[PDB]
């Protein structure tokens, strides 16, 4: 059958938010979520709510309440913490307290406030682009998960934004505005890579070429020296990237790494790359583009998988200080510059000067709304606090325990089917691929795997499973039609579940054997 | 001097985040908050972490929770309610879900749910417009305070955005891509109003053409009818207002209203109309451009102000069900609509269907981005919060706080001027205008008065302010540079300090009466 | 008291008047059994415990 | 300490050592800050509108 055709359809034999979400927007919702943290914010907010109060100066018994102060703040947050010991939100924000103070080296009293004011939502975000330290302690927590183990803290900078989603609009239509990219502009794509990252470049507002970089499934879907290698075209001006992986959920080898390093060093010290990372910390020893190519690369990192925090809308763009961004605004034409020149007049008096993470700020928000533009202080408060908890979690105890739920669903999702396939060092599996033919081969042996490729369809297989169970899967992409296979989230749904699409699928597959068996046996 | 001139160096001799608003941004922070929603927010923190710990399956010390289960949310929220009857937002939560239920009609559960899930963010915005039941709660409180007392509530319907700066953008970026302000159109601006609305239109990527609908001081900055008419012009496609305004801060009043019903109905059935509302609630009887032209109207209206929430970046931008935007969307060329129709085509099957509104949701994130876009479940949980609060006052004692807030800092700050001016039934004074023409007449009449105003000027008078106290006012804006006078928002300072901007200009006043005594004692 | 309880749930308004509702039918065993369970110490309640069961 | 502006500190420590009656009133003629307290309630309960406070 068809592929924009065939998802249309299935939205209809099974109707739920979960299964939309996955068809619509190429997504796992995670069914889990980190609690602590949160419990923390809520419990930060009883605090500053009282501290609000204790600065209204009249009677009423309306609940209206004045600015938090500053002064004398870590004395009455520790009493606030000393009086509630047993709520584990608050054990949470006491050691938050000590790490940032003692480990980071910021000021307490500055950070207690910032959290205070911020989590109370009364004053715009300042600065927009990100509260100060909620942008130090964010950034420790982005430059350890990228495995950016060599760049020093002080040189990243980061754009608090509404999850990637608004990250991604940000910065395609400020690079269009700042004429970092023009239509006709080659753009490649790490491949296969969910729909809606392929019809942006698409939309007439951009119009790029697209300029695939195809993952090989023979090599476990990691991408071949002579795919990375196409990036050596002068013609391709930025490299669009989402690793790990979505959704064939791996994270790039070593080979693949330095490979880009080298063709960024010894052929294209010019081109940009556009990295989303947002599975990294569901990966074994994850390290992101932007850990390799720091100045060549704009990462786009979201709190929403780890924290399953899909709903506060939690993000920030990466940018290092020094980088290709700014100098390709410095090497645009004159007449471009001044054209520049009087779109951020307004913002500041030498234009020029102006770095290209803050134009993406400015032009998230029409530029003369600069100053009231920034992402929410509470939601850069909650933000910082899942990255304070991932921080302080020095045995990554949270980070096992989703790693052990992912396997534990994957164990029984193929309870019936052969076992998982075999794991690799570079195996993510926030979504599996449930291959007719490995599953074939695993019960039966590859002959009979061979006949059952022909005798069955990814539709067939995606049906027989949305009509058993009600859930539907999303099309194997990525390597020829020749082999019927879907995929599933690991993280969306419940084992009973996962229990019964293996079911649905090891019914398909003895139907099959059957039918096998009865042919072969008439010769 | 000079007025972009004379802010660049205002900010100098005095600096302050608070300063630097009224300058950068034109906007007078609150210095208090609502703190009964807020409490009530932090409490369902507390309730929804209790529901998500309820449903993970295993074992750990980590801290990890499930997606909350509606089945018997009712009992265990009754439960909750019941058990923390001593603490301030409880109360409150509890009585909002009876008037959810019982003077709404909604379903009780779902309304739970939709703040349990929606306040634990663990799941994308559904709809990506705005929440369900969030939005008909809100739309409540936006028809009535923008006594909206005719529009049935079923017609309004919201997008929740992140506060009137994303409206703004969103609202001209949908304008221009669905080709209905085309560069070079006429948008007529009510002024004065605050910088950033006059440098939108100003923008290349707009370049729209500015008619000025000035407000007229002798008339106390209302419009006169003379100044309205000029909507009649078939080439202003859009009329653009602040109401009240910003910074006059007045409400158009019942002839100003009826005025533009008429041109609406008689002359311009095709104008639109784009309205920001913020800060009607602090009018006494306020009535919005939407209450009286619905059809024509986008109104943008924030929850900044009133609530004390500049942080939290709430906002709606409303628009009634059959509307002049569709309308004009209808009438498009043929030629035009393919284009849109290739545009939002991975939304839907029928574009052409595709309402104004929702478009203004799609554009926000790229359009291939659209079902993960929407404000974030934690904020539009909070606006319903706030919503739910003003609604449930019906003896409006938190508005009664306020304005009686407002205008004690009003007697404050003219103690030493001769008492505050001449309240109008249209006043709202959230900012208020100091003129030294009307202070040294009440201090000492007309001739004085007269003889000052050319002694002096603006730039004096705000400098001897920021002087003395180091408070940097707004030059009067609005009404030829003939007349020294400055604006103060009564909504970001305490007593002490209005009371020191007062004591400063009663010492200027005084020596420019010594002067002035000097002289005329020469005949 | 426990009938109080019941009807200020029902005012949707916020008074300090002290004003109330009509209690709602709906999830009315599960209040009650709460009711009864918080307050296992009082004699009159323990009574009324029981007269559920009877009826 | 918000809306009069004076400091926090001193203004509790002359309650304080006030409630307590451990010192000779100082100076004489009435206590520093409780004498900008009084006299705020003052003239606005005389209808003093005018009148600076100092
Ligand atoms: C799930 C997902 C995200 C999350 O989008 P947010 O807007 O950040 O919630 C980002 N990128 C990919 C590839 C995803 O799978
Ligand atoms: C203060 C103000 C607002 C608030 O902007 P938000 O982005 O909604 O915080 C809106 N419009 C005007 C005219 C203002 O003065």
């Amino acid at each position: 059958l068809s592929p924009f055709e065939l998802k249309d359809e299935l939205i209809k034999i099974a109707s739920s938010d979960g299964n939309r979400l996955m068809l619509n927007a190429g997504r796992g919702n995670p069914n889990f979520l980190a609690t602590t943290p949160r419990r923390a914010f809520f419990r930060l907010g009883l605090f500053a709510a009282a501290e609000s109060e204790l600065s209204y100066s009249y009677m009423t018994t309306v609940g209206v309440g004045g600015l938090a102060k500053i002064d004398g703040i870590e004395g009455r947050f520790e009493r606030y913490i000393a009086e509630n010991r047993d709520q584990e939100g608050v054990r949470f924000l006491g050691k938050s307290l000590s790490y940032v103070r003692d480990q980071l080296g910021l000021d307490p009293a500055a950070f207690l406030h910032e959290m205070v004011d911020g989590i109370l939502g009364c004053n715009y975000p300042v600065p927009p682009r990100m509260l100060n330290i909620s942008e130090k302690i964010v950034r420790q927590y982005i430059i350890r998960e990228m495995g950016a183990d060599a760049i020093p803290s002080e040189s990243v900078n980061l754009f608090a934004v509404e999850g990637g989603t608004a990250a991604m609009a940000y910065i395609f239509e400020s690079l269009k505005l700042n004429g970092l990219l023009k239509a006709g502009d080659k753009v490649a794509i790490g491949m296969p890579v969910f729909t809606p990252y392929i019809e942006i470049p698409e939309l007439a507002q951009y119009a790029l070429e697209e300029v695939a970089i195809n993952a090989d499934p023979s090599l476990n879907w990691q991408y071949p020296d002579s795919e990375l290698d196409k990036l050596k075209d002068p013609a391709i001006k930025i490299f669009f990237c989402v690793n790990p992986s979505n959704p064939p959920s791996v994270k790039m080898d070593q080979r693949s790494l330095e490979r880009v390093r080298n063709i960024v060093a010894e052929h294209r010290p010019d081109l940009m790359i556009l990295t989303d990372d947002v599975y990294g910390t569901f990966a074994d020893d994850f390290q992101s583009l932007f850990a390799i190519c720091p100045e060549n690369t704009l990462l786009v990192y979201s709190f929403s998988k780890y924290f399953g925090a899909t709903g506060w809308r939690l993000g920030v763009v990466a940018a290092h200080q020094q980088n290709v961004f700014d100098l390709a605004l410095d090497k645009l034409q004159e007449s471009e510059k001044v054209a520049l020149d009087h779109r951020y007049r307004s913002l500041l008096p030498d234009v020029r000067s102006l770095k290209f993470i803050d134009r993406l700020v400015a032009d998230s928000r029409a530029v003369a709304l600069n100053h009231t533009a920034g992402l929410s202080t509470p939601q850069q408060v909650q933000m910082a606090l899942f990255s304070l908890f991932a921080l302080m979690d020095e045995a990554d105890e949270y980070k096992h325990t989703l790693k052990q739920l992912i396997r534990r669903r994957e164990t029984t999702l193929y309870r019936e089917l052969g076992m998982p396939p075999l794991r690799d060092e570079n195996a993510v599996d926030y979504y599996t691929l449930i291959d007719l033919q490995d599953v074939t081969a695993k019960l039966y042996g590859e002959a009979f795997s061979e006949w059952a490729v022909k005798q069955s369809s990814t539709g067939d297989m995606l049906f027989r499973i949305a009509d058993e169970t009600g859930i539907v899967l999303l099309p194997g992409r990525g390597f020829g039609s020749n082999r019927p296979s879907g995929r599933a989230s690991l993280a969306n749904l419940n084992e009973y579940e996962y229990a019964a699409i293996g079911r649905a699928l090891r019914k398909m597959a003895d139907e099959l054997y059957a039918e096998y068996s009865g042919q072969a046996q008439n010769l």
